[PDB]
């Protein structure tokens, strides 16, 4: 795989699902080996784990005081488009949630991909590893390609559901919108989060009903979105990942721990 970047600067803007505030984005190409990094207040924040500052209802990165919330979306889009050198300038405190999915980012950056002349340093899983936490469990093991699976035990008519994402099936998860349960919203709000969550940017469900009149675009949109958010957090390794992964009720917290463990036991 050769390093990939954008042939021209692109721009994105919209309200953040948690901040409920308007935020703008400007992606400018970079030089080979530059890497994936954000640019805020004149401070470059590389897309690495060591830059993770808060992992809750979304993966956030921050440094020197600067803070960016919900970066797993854009990061996941780059993981599927295999981009390695680009600077995402962020205007605000959270990455615009757009419609709750990554279909827009994927299509816009997809129609502007530029191949470079340098092999990418894929992070390949050389040995198996597993992390656990309150029932949450994530197992990673070597694989000839990137394969992320997610299983989840829901409390509403969703019951238990699971889906496997293999290289070349992004078009089946990028359309996965974010999702929350009516009982969870109360918490997402009391904790000062989801201030921008709406039926137009979030999949609200109940004990036995789907609040969003549009219904689910798939029979497993929820777990599919978990695979999307896990694919983004998985980029926190500093380079595209190669291997297979199975997540059970995993959450952004575990996603980061797993990566941290992988980069800690793998090193360079
Ligand atoms: C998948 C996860 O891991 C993570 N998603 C999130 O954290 C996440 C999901 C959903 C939301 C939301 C929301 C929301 C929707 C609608 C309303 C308006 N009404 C309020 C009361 O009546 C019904 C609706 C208010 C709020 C917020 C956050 C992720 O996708 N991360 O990438
Ligand atoms: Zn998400």
């Amino acid at each position: 795989g050769l390093e990939k970047t954008v042939k021209e600067k692109l721009s994105f803007e919209g309200v953040g699902i948690h901040t409920g505030e308007y935020s703008k984005l400007i992606i400018h190409p970079e030089k080979e080996g530059t890497g994936i990094r954000f640019f805020k207040n004149g401070v470059y924040i590389p897309a690495r784990h060591e830059f993770v500052v808060h992992t809750n209802h979304s993966t956030d990165l921050g440094f020197k005081g600067q803070r960016i919330k919900t970066v797993e979306h854009i990061l996941s889009v780059l993981h599927l488009l295999e981009i390695t050198n680009v600077t995402i300038e962020v205007i605000g405190n959270e990455i615009p949630i757009l419609d709750g999915s990554g279909w827009e980012f994927y299509e816009a950056i997809r129609k502007n991909i530029l191949n470079q002349n340098r092999e990418i340093d894929y992070f390949v899983v050389e040995e198996p590893i597993i992390v656990e936490d309150e029932g949450r469990l994530i197992k990673a093991e070597p694989s000839d390609t990137l394969e992320v699976t997610y299983e989840g035990e829901f409390k509403n008519f969703l019951g238990r559901q699971k889906f496997t994402f293999v290289e070349g099936n992004e078009e089946e998860i990028v359309l996965a919108r974010t999702f929350a349960f009516d009982w969870e919203i109360e918490h997402i709000k009391k904790v000062g989060l989801g201030k921008g969550g709406s039926l137009k940017n979030t999949l609200v469900l109940g004990k036995d009903k789907v609040y969003n009149p549009e219904g689910l675009r798939y029979e497993n949109e929820p777990v599919r979105h978990k695979v999307f958010d896990l694919i983004g957090d998985l980029y926190l390794l500093g380079s595209p990942v190669k291997g297979k992964f199975y997540s059970f009720r995993g959450g952004h917290s575990l996603n980061v721990k797993l990566v941290k463990e992988l980069a800690k036991k793998q090193k360079l």
